[PDB]
């Protein structure tokens, strides 16, 4: 269980390219903790598998070098993610993000594109919402558009991820929209789930004025001022927020869309790596300063989400290493990837602070980039880069000829740090980590 | 710790698809052992990355199922595997099996086609010649010719893995040319290392002669029985034999080059998982009854060496999981990875009725398959497969428009049980291993 896992020394000389010093099994075996946990963070990098982590490693740190926040947790597995084919109930083997989601914070496997709900589309509670129920403050921040997958299969109960607002459900989850006697839209129940803490992007759906209901004709925006949310839309706004709660619920909408990706760099092309010299990541410069980063959001909700004394529960996600993953744009993917390291430092060294702290790092499923030879001629989509190394690495995407590249259905790395992480280590499933969650927070 | 990590029951029921029947902490800190390990087994699936397993799984298992060998082992981390440039000493991301062998025989990286040495063509001893020297038993099985990087790295320094006999090395090594006063090719040095149990295939380059030294003129196949070796070139003249040491070391030569694969199956094609049929691999009709099975070798290694009280150290290499990966032939490389899951099954038996074997399964690289949407429109090689569950499932392969499948970089996992098995947790590196080895071995 050790904190420091870079190369050792000059890599090119006997044993420089160690990453362990001497033995763990006594420190990892103080690391083995089945005590309650008061608080559980969950961070998910949203299509991040072992290939995505090394890459961004590679790039950003070098070879032999090591994510001070992603590569420091000491206890690791190997999970499955696989859906349910919604018509004969058999594995789906490559997941979504919709129904692996609801796998985690349910422990019921469903098809792709549900939220919340099993095949049979019967709802099931999330893990937010027991969380809510024992009394716990609860969390959610992503860097995509809130009505998204990964946050929203938090708190909603929904046929189809599509159904993001009042006129989207109406048409795609009728069962659903309010009219029919449905619980709503993503939207709207996120707006009814009441987490003290909810950050992120789509402000856009809140402009989506209900069709039914008390707040009918009035936007959504407006219904959760009208319900008592604080409203913070930029760095400044959120950093004065000085407590959220039942009685004061926080709701940052950073975006109208999905907050703007960290570094820039050009698509991959066919046989980039051979006929376009190697690329260098640089800052984006269209995000415009006043944009909260993942760390500052994860760190502000931690702040205000630990004022509470039953405890906590956060999920926080850094959506688009996916996007940029099908986008076959390697920059902005690793770039998304080391904004969530940040976001994982803030989340470790509060755990190391506060003592009863769960926290876990890991991802929905697994994507399409693939690290290959310098020399490779591809059939995809490739591009040469400048890691840290001062080396070169060429990146693959080659799994789809579409405009977007594919998920892939290897198992992943999941790694935790806390009591109850020896539950991570070694094969496990999707659903596992729901009961881990219950049990630690002795949710049951 | 669990020896059961199968899907509970019905995947479509909450709970159902959980791996998991309890809290593993307590269990988990039982199998935290830092006393010395006897006897170490480390088994290599050559490409066997995550992804390969998963798709193995799912389908000579299901996805729910569970590879009662390969998943069974309970401490599991993810280790980095890179290679040197030769030139620069700066990383190379995607490395060759020659290179990674020698790092976790060795300690030290090198660059790729090395066997033995670092970049600077400097020996360095391997893991094999300090178990030898001593005084423990040592063996390597493999079923690729036992010329190839992965079990000639531990008995050979060479600074080409083309150096298999008298007259590539000649030509191709001539500072290592035994005429040259070099101390041999990869077979020659294989045939002075005298490890007490060798067995494999490639016996064609047995034929070659000696150029140099004491037996020079006789083919290499002589200088073997002229040294005191046992030949064995079948199932059951390898069955006959009832002991193996330094006086009566064993050689077995199944094959020409490398043994044949178990399963037979058609070759990924472009669109082939929408214009061609779904796929359920059979017998490969070419395998003799008289080849011994890798789970065979194993065993009888296994039982030859372990009459040594002081201990013994086995390697052994499902290597076509890797060549077949290459052939871009989902049934050969499946096929590989089920029967070195036999072999692991057989490893880890013994071990727990041993109760002092540190057994380790991991691969010296990742690869080129994936497992991908059976929907997909891929620009590479695609299948789709026939599962356990009854389901579909699609397998792509798509980084390289030549004729042969690359490896690619990502991190991968690596397992491990018994003593000092808790230095293979977390993030480490392939050269880690080479140390966890020497300390738990007491080889230092
Ligand atoms: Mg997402
Ligand atoms: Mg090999
Ligand atoms: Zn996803
Ligand atoms: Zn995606
Ligand atoms: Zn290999
Ligand atoms: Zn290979």
């Amino acid at each position: 269980v050790l904190e420091n896992r870079a190369a050792q020394g000059n890599i090119t000389a006997p044993g420089g390219a160690r990453r362990l010093t001497g033995d763990q099994t006594a420190a990892l075996r103080n690391s083995l903790s089945d005590k309650p946990a008061k608080n559980i963070i969950l961070l998910i990098g949203d299509g991040m598998g072992d290939s995505e982590i090394t890459a961004a490693r590679n790039y950003a740190e070098g070879a032999g070098g090591f994510f001070k926040g992603i590569d420091a947790l000491p206890l690791t597995g190997q999970y499955t993610h696989y859906a349910l084919n919604k018509k004969t109930g058999k594995p789906d083997y490559v997941t979504d993000s919709a129904a692996s989601a609801t796998a985690w914070s349910t422990g019921v496997k469903t098809y792709n594109g549900a939220l919340g709900v099993d095949i049979h589309e019967k709802d099931h509670p999330t893990i937010l919402e027991m969380a809510k129920a024992a009394g716990l403050a609860t969390g959610n921040v992503s860097t995509a558009e809130l009505q998204d997958a990964t946050p929203a299969a938090l708190v909603a109960h929904v046929t189809s991820r599509k159904c993001y607002g009042p006129s989207a459900t109406s048409q795609k989850c009728p069962g659903n929209a309010l009219e029919k006697g449905g619980k709503g839209s993503i939207t709207e129940q996120l707006l009814n789930a009441r987490a003290d803490v909810t950050l992120g992007g789509g402000a856009k759906t809140f402009a989506e004025t209900a069709t039914a209901g008390e707040w009918q004709g009035k936007t959504l925006r407006e219904e959760a001022e009208a319900r008592g949310y604080q409203l913070v839309s930029d760095a400044a706004s959120l950093n004065s927020v000085t407590e959220a709660n039942q009685q004061k619920p926080l709701l940052g909408l950073f975006a109208d869309g999905n907050m703007p990706v960290r570094w820039l760099g050009p698509k991959a092309t066919y046989h980039g790596n051979i006929d376009k010299p190697a690329v260098t990541c640089t800052p984006n410069p269209q995000r415009n300063d006043s944009v909260p980063t993942l760390a500052q959001m994860t760190d502000k909700a931690i702040e205000l989400l630990s004022k509470n004394e039953k405890g906590f529960f956060l999920q926080v996600e850094g959506a688009s290493i996916d996007k940029q993953n099908h986008a076959a744009n390697p920059c902005g993917q690793i770039g998304e990837t080391v904004d969530l390291d940040e976001a994982v430092q803030r989340a470790l060294e509060f755990a190391k602070k506060e003592g009863n702290t769960l926290v876990i790092v890991t991802a929905d499923h697994a994507h399409a980039s693939q690290i290959v030879a310098p020399d490779t001629k591809a059939p995809g989509l490739t591009q040469a880069l400048n890691t840290k190394d001062g080396a070169v690495m060429v990146m693959s995407y080659g799994n789809s000829e579409e405009d977007s590249q594919e998920h892939t259905g290897s198992q992943l790395r999941i790694a935790a740090y806390g009591p109850h992480a020896a539950n991570v280590v070694g094969l496990t499933d999707q659903t596992d980590l729901f009961y881990t969650m219950k049990a630690a927070l002795g949710l049951k």
